[PDB]
């Protein structure tokens, strides 16, 4: 993946998922993910820690070997809310946290 | 590529090494540490996957949907580090400088 550290478009059907036993609604939702460079020098939109900017640069600088780059994460995410059956059969309405990417960033 | 599970891994960073000691007066190294490691279907819960990650991971061990990378591996818990320094205008600083030191690693 050579472009810059970004969000990524992709559906997560939860009957491709297993758990279509359980879920009620929805069927499916945009969850995105994150990839891309995190490259020496990184433009401040990536918004790296202060870490990830040093990690970037031993990176760069060439000494010392099997330095990875800094990781494009999720930086901002959404809740989704599920309808589905407990271990129990209750119907449950619950909201998930940290379910959506909004933004990405280098860490 | 580390073929083993998400952890904290020793880096001694030299302030020499990365061109900074023109304007670093104290420490003149630091432990930055890294993270690495992987991330795959099924988590054990030590590695504090987001309910993100854990879908994501799913989506991977499962053929389908090509071009799904493996969560990252990425520092969680971190720390700071207290730089002796010249100023652009050689004023001798003291500052905090936050999130320097990986203290953990999460699957996110």
């Amino acid at each position: 993946e050579p472009r810059n550290c970004a969000r990524r478009y992709l559906k997560v059907d939860f009957a491709d998922i297993g758990w279509s036993e359980w879920i009620i609604s929805p069927k499916s939702f945009d969850a995105y993910y994150c990839s891309g460079a995190c490259q020496f020098p990184m433009p401040k939109s990536l918004k790296p820690s202060n870490h990830a900017t040093i990690q970037s640069i031993v990176r760069a600088v060439g000494v010392v070997p099997g330095i990875p780059e800094p990781c494009c994460v999720p930086e901002k995410m959404s809740s989704l809310s599920i309808l589905f059956f407990d271990e129990n059969k209750n119907v449950v309405l619950k909201v998930y946290p940290n379910m959506t990417v909004e933004s990405c960033a280098c860490r």
